[PDB]
């Protein structure tokens, strides 16, 4: 496989969700991160949606993304600077 780079996958995520919909609603009782896929990696996550039907899944992923995003987005901002 090709090399993969930090900003490439950064970019394909934040897109990828802003590609998706948001016209979601099941919120009841709160409860959406039953589903821990923070180990998965970027290949394993955008592979798996890519190739899934899974609502409650799919939506781990997308969010997996979001959290690794802001988080890589602030860390990164945060080591960039000397």
């Amino acid at each position: 496989r090709p090399k993969m780079t930090p900003e490439q996958m950064a970019k394909e995520m934040s897109e990828f969700l802003s590609r998706g919909p948001a016209v979601l609603a099941t919120k009841a009782a709160a409860g959406t991160k039953k589903y821990d896929l923070s180990k998965w990696k970027y290949a394993e996550l955008r592979d798996t949606i890519n190739t899934s039907c899974d609502i409650e899944l799919l939506a781990a992923c997308r969010e997996e993304f979001h959290r690794r995003l802001k988080v890589y987005h602030a860390w990164k901002s945060k080591n960039k600077k000397r």
